[PDB]
């Protein structure tokens, strides 16, 4: 009579197709997806400190456009710039805009310390109807539009030492008036010149008078520049007109801070990984949601799906 | 008596040596090469639309050097620049030449639309004996050399709105005459100034008078600049002399177009992959022909040969 | 009675833990480390030709700061810049400093050939008390500070052809004096202008008069520029004041030369691979000593240890 003893393995009714080195379609008992392909559609506000820029670019929060006053001295891990953002102050450009945005985003703070420059022989606090703060002609909060006093603009030659233990970031500008009349009306002479220097750097700018296409009726422009002053170094601002002066300095830190362009809403939840589409889970090693990421994120790949086998070959019958 | 039954495998007289993880030389029955190591020596004219630059660089076809007139309004997938190319018009330089070449190559068209600027109070259509078109002093086809009329050069302040649905690329320049005599002879005053602006950009250039080493007897130079004008934006050209003006705009597209330096002839054949050496087959995943490629190409590697085993270990006797 | 024959394998009392695809800790009989994690703490002077910069940056050895006179005409495979380096000549900056440093480091030579420019109508060999050579006011060895002769500075317009078979690298500058008095005291007129050109390039610089913060009592600055002249091309130096002129050219080679910042001492020993920490052995394929390397080096990785099994699984008892 005897007996029979059969050795065997399980199978399932609902197997999953995976790829191998030798077969592009083979059925296994179970698999798990390694490419995260979805976001929750919102940026979770923990654990990273998120600053929603709302109507303001980071640079407009830096300069101090009036709609951005609530951003003064704020800090962030990630600044979120919205596509609806708009400027509503004096028209300006920034040569190497991208670099200024980057270095400020990376620093993660708009901490600003006022300094007294002793501007002697000029009118301070120039305003404009293109920059309205509380129904009143105004200007960039962190900039000081210096004009003539008594049809005189004497040569400024001003020193600000850095006696602190941290670096200072000075933001300043140069006014390019629309016509020759304006050049005289504000600075009482035809040729501006600005030199901003330290021991190790010098930035000399000549204004360029003329019409640019009008933005809120203004054919003139301000061009923005920046200067970092190390401890033991000295800012030296030598100018004879057309200086849009600093009111102080920004702290410049190094850390983990950045900036991202997104229109996703901010939600009350926890997620380590942020993309412009929203936060994504980070269990999986890869993702195809967005090449732009911040935090502990799966690596971006161009595959919609990669299934890792977690069981044997499925052999029904 | 009984029988014998032997199990076995084939072998071949002409095996091939491959590399493995454990052995750098092992013989298998057959292998296939994964590194493409040869080109046909010519650039196949299908499936990619090839434009042979012949004696012309892309920038000379853009500006409109007289030998390049046949390139007006042409389109390409790949522009091929030959090493025999030479310029034969007024000497010029392009600050950030590489970027202009790149953006035009990438756009893939020299489609040009003429516009009427209404230059009032200046002579248009200045010519030079260094730029000969049909045995006649001439100039860049797409540029307009403006000089004085009646020893007067009044301040130009000219607007061209972009009311189209596509971007416009303006190419223009600044004449740097050789001596002070020339500055007066052409512009009837000593100091040129050019400002070209949009709502968002401004490019201000001062000419610089003096001798550069002569090229076809010319110690003067033109410097070339470009300006992109978006829909709803406005070009504004404010100048008091030394303007080499645009006659219109180039369409600027985005697509799959590029440029390549090669001396390989163009042939009538089909090949997806182009290198400077010529077209290469793209069956193999890798190639060692050239790091420069266009199209569906094997990836460049620093290996002359990589043989993939396609059979068992070859064990003769 | 019969016999027993047992098949088996060795084991050791002192096994080593390795990682596999399926197990992060498994014991094998032996392993070898693939990440080099230590340096000898000194830069071996063979087989690479090492030039210890000591108190001198490469740029100070180029210009010819007096403490760097021993570097004249030296060659290197690797120039080593020390953190104690300091400048002790006239204060200067170099726009795109990084690029000048790179191209000279890569060239691997300070071979300098004097040329006669025939400076006619100017005083040559201007000196300064900020640049002391042998207890005597002096200047950069490779630069020629041209000032007025008899309160006249006539317009220089000087040509130097390259009739050699190699490229020439010209280094030159522009003096930015501290005040308007100085501008007259040295150049006997208010407006300098410098144009340096070749057939294919032009560099026009305007000086900018004013105070920068003093360095060894000097509020003025020299700005350094460079020009490469190919065979058959011509240097043309057109200037009306404020030219810090070249005394000749540097040979510019291409080869395997570079530069490294390190404070490690130089030792008498042989090692193919150099890092800022010192030379490292290059038997192993990887290293975690430094991302900065020169020579035949293991590849930098972010792992402290990677043990490759060199024996079977160790199964004691
Ligand atoms: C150089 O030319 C430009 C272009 O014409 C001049 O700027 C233009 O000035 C006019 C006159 O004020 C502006 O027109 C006005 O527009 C407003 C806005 O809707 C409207 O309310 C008025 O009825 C009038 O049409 C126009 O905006 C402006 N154009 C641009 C592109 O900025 C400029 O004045 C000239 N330069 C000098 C120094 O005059
Ligand atoms: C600044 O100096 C330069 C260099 O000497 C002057 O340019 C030179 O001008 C001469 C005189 O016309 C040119 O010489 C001629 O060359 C042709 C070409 O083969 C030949 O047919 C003539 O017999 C004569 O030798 C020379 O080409 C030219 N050199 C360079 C490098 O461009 C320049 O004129 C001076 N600046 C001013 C404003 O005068
Ligand atoms: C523009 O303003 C600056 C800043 O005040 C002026 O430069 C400064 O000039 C003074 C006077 O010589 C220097 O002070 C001296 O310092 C030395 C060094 O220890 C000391 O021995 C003297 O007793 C005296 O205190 C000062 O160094 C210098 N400051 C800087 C930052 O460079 C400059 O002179 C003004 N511009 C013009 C054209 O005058
Ligand atoms: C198929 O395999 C996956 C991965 O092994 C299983 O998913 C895990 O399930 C456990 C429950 O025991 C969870 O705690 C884990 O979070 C899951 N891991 C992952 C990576 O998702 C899944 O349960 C398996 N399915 C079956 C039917 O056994
Ligand atoms: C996440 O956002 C990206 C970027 O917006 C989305 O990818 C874009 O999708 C649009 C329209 O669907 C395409 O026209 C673009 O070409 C895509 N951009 C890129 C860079 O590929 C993406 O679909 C979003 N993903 C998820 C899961 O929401
Ligand atoms: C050695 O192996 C290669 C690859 O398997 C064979 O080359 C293929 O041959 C077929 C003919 O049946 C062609 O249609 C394919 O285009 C070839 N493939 C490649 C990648 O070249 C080759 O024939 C084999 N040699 C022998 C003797 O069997
Ligand atoms: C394809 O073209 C390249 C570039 O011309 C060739 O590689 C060069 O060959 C020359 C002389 O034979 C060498 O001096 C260069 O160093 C090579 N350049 C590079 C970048 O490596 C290459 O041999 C050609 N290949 C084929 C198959 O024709
Ligand atoms: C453990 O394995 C390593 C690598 O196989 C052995 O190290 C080698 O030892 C030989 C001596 O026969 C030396 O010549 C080599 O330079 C060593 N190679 C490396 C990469 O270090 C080691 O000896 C083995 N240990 C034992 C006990 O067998
Ligand atoms: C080799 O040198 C590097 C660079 O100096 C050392 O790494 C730095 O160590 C300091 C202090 O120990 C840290 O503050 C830095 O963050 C490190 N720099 C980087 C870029 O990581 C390194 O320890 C040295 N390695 C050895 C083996 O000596
Ligand atoms: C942003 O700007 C829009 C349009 O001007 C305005 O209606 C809205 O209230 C602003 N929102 C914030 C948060 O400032
Ligand atoms: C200018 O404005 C600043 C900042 O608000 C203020 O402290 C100061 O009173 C004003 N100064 C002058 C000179 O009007
Ligand atoms: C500041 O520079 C201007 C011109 O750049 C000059 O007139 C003035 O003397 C300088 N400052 C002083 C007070 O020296
Ligand atoms: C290109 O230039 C050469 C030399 O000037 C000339 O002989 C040739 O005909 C030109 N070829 C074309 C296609 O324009
Ligand atoms: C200048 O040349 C253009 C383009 O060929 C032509 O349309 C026009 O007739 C000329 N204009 C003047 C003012 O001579
Ligand atoms: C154009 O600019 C010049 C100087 O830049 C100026 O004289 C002129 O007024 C400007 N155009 C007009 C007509 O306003
Ligand atoms: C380098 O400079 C220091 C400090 O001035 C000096 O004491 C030392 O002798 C110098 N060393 C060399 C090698 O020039
Ligand atoms: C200037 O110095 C150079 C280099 O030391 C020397 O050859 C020459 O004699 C001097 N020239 C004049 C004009 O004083
Ligand atoms: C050199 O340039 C200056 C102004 O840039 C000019 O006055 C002079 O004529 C030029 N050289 C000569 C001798 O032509």
């Amino acid at each position: 009579p005897g007996a029979t003893l059969c050795l065997g393995h399980h199978a399932v009714p609902n197997g999953t197709i995976v790829k191998t080195i030798t077969n592009d379609r083979i059925e296994v008992t179970n698999a798990t997806e390694l490419v995260q392909n979805s976001s929750i559609g919102e940026i979770c506000d923990s654990p990273h400190q998120i600053l929603d820029g709302e109507n303001c670019t980071l640079i407009d929060a830096l300069l101090g456009d009036p709609q951005c006053d609530g951003f003064q001295n704020k800090k962030w891990d990630l600044f979120v710039e919205r596509s609806k953002a708009y400027s509503n102050c004096y028209p300006y450009d920034v040569p190497d805009y991208a670099s200024l945005r980057s270095l400020v985003a990376s620093s993660g703070t708009l901490e600003f310390n006022n300094e007294s420059f002793n501007w002697t022989g000029v009118t301070q606090n120039g305003t404009s109807s293109a920059c309205i703060r509380r129904s009143s002609s105004s200007f960039f909060s962190r900039l000081n539009w210096l004009t003539h006093l008594n049809y005189k603009y004497p040569a400024l030659n001003v020193t600000m030492p850095n006696n602190e233990q941290f670096d200072k970031l000075y933001i300043w500008g140069v006014h390019h008036p629309g016509t020759d009349k304006d050049q005289i009306f504000l600075y009482a002479q035809s040729s501006g010149r600005i030199t901003v220097s330290t021991k190790r750097s010098q930035q000399a700018v000549i204004p360029n008078i003329g019409s640019r296409p009008k933005i809120r009726d203004i054919p003139s422009r301000i061009s923005i520049y920046w200067t970092i002053v190390k401890p033991g170094d000295i800012l030296l601002i030598n100018s004879t007109g057309n200086l849009i002066a600093p009111r102080g300095y920004f702290k410049i830190r190094s850390g983990k801070s950045s900036i991202m362009r997104s229109d996703a809403p901010i939600g009350k939840c926890k997620s380590e990984c942020i993309t412009p589409n929203g936060s994504i889970p980070n269990d999986k090693p890869f993702q195809n949601v967005n090449r732009i990421t911040y935090g502990a994120c799966p690596r971006y790949v161009k595959h919609s799906t990669l299934k890792l086998a977690t069981g044997m070959r499925n052999v029904p019958e």
